[PDB]
């Protein structure tokens, strides 16, 4: 499996390793629940160096990005990032991502680990008519997520610039624990927090410095187990589980990242798609302790209405929770049934999204 520049650190901390998108990653260090608690109460630090980063440099960086993504990038000012999806000609989601507008001549794209190759090939196969050069810097770049209600007050000590100034989804080049870092107020937890992008060679030192601070505030390093629990609670999506090329943005609650007033790949397909949205992604709270998994059939009074996309147990709400892609007819308050292996039906209630809103700005 692929190894992050922090692999040795994880093993040393005694984390239980798991395979994620071909990467050898920490499922947890102590326990999934203790790590989720850390994120919800103090600080949870995640190694997300498996994420990919692409650089788009050139006079037409802005137009190129605006052409590739569904969200409006042509308006973003320097130092601002944007969440979006990138669609194919048929409106299918190739991947969701975050693009940083460094300057009119430079944009940075952070994409999902499992999609680095697919994404990069797609982006490069579309740079032809744009005065830009696209490069993949993933191989030498690391990314650390410092998340929690106490993330800022804890991290400040090591950052030479004021974190307060950095607004939600804004970023700034600064120095962290003595190394150049691209610091953004972004996250996947539902709590306040930042992501620290840096040269892979400097990841070990930054991680150790941060670990030092965590022990002081009773925070903790957090693995993929806690990452999935927190993102699901926050009701954020995970490409491949909740959406893929067989779903368009409107079907999974991402209409807000699609701006049809501009031109982009998949535009025409999406105009038509918007006219007939036949599916939706709903939040479910199941009865019992069993966790629903992707693919489990979801029924309404005995008739199929869709299927589970993501499932897990939320210690924050003390409930088995799930996301499910179902027919447009399903509404909040409905009593559904989830078919577990062996045909066992488990009751589920449709609830308003998101399950939980923390300290995120």
């Amino acid at each position: 499996m692929k190894r992050t520049p922090l692999f040795e650190k994880h093993v040393e901390l005694g984390a239980k390793m798991v395979d994620f998108a071909g990467w050898e990653m920490p499922l947890y260090y102590t326990s999934i629940f203790e790590e989720v608690m850390a994120v919800r109460k103090s600080v949870g630090m995640f190694d997300v160096s498996h994420m990919g980063e692409f650089l788009v440099k050139g006079p037409e960086a802005v137009s190129f990005i605006d052409f590739l993504i569904t969200n409006d990038f042509s308006s973003l000012p320097d130092g601002k990032a944007i969440y979006s999806v990138m669609c194919n000609e048929n409106g299918g989601i190739i991947d969701d991502l975050v693009v940083y507008k460094v300057s009119p001549d430079e944009a940075l794209m952070v994409v999902n680990a499992a999609n680095i190759e697919k994404d990069f090939n797609w982006i490069k196969s579309h740079s032809k008519n744009f005065d830009v050069e696209v490069s993949n810097i993933s191989d030498t770049t690391a990314l650390i997520a410092f998340q929690g209600p106490k993330a800022q007050e804890t991290l400040q000590e090591l950052v030479e610039d004021g974190l307060e100034e950095i607004a939600y989804y804004s970023f700034r080049k600064s120095i962290v624990a003595g190394v150049e870092t691209l610091v953004s107020r972004t996250g996947y937890t539902g709590e306040d927090g930042f992501e620290l992008m840096l040269e892979a060679k400097n990841a070990p030192k930054v991680w150790d410095a941060l670990m030092n601070l965590l022990r002081k505030i009773d925070g903790r390093p957090a693995g993929l187990g806690a990452r999935d629990v927190c993102r699901l609670e926050a009701t954020y999506l995970l490409y491949g589980q909740d959406m893929d090329e067989n779903t368009n943005p409107f079907e999974v609650g991402l209409s807000w990242v699609v701006k049809l007033n501009k031109d982009f790949v998949g535009k025409e397909a999406l105009l038509k798609a918007k006219e007939k949205v036949e599916r939706k992604l709903v939040a479910l709270e199941l009865s019992g302790k069993r966790i629903a998994r992707k693919g489990y059939e979801v029924l309404k009074n005995g008739e199929r209405v869709g299927e589970i996309t993501s499932g897990n147990f939320s210690p924050t709400l003390g409930k088995s929770i799930a996301l499910a892609l179902v027919s447009k007819s399903v509404k909040i308050g409905d009593q559904l049934g989830v078919v577990f292996p062996g045909g066992k039906l488990v009751e589920a209630l449709v609830v308003k999204k998101p399950f939980y809103r923390g300290s995120v700005r």
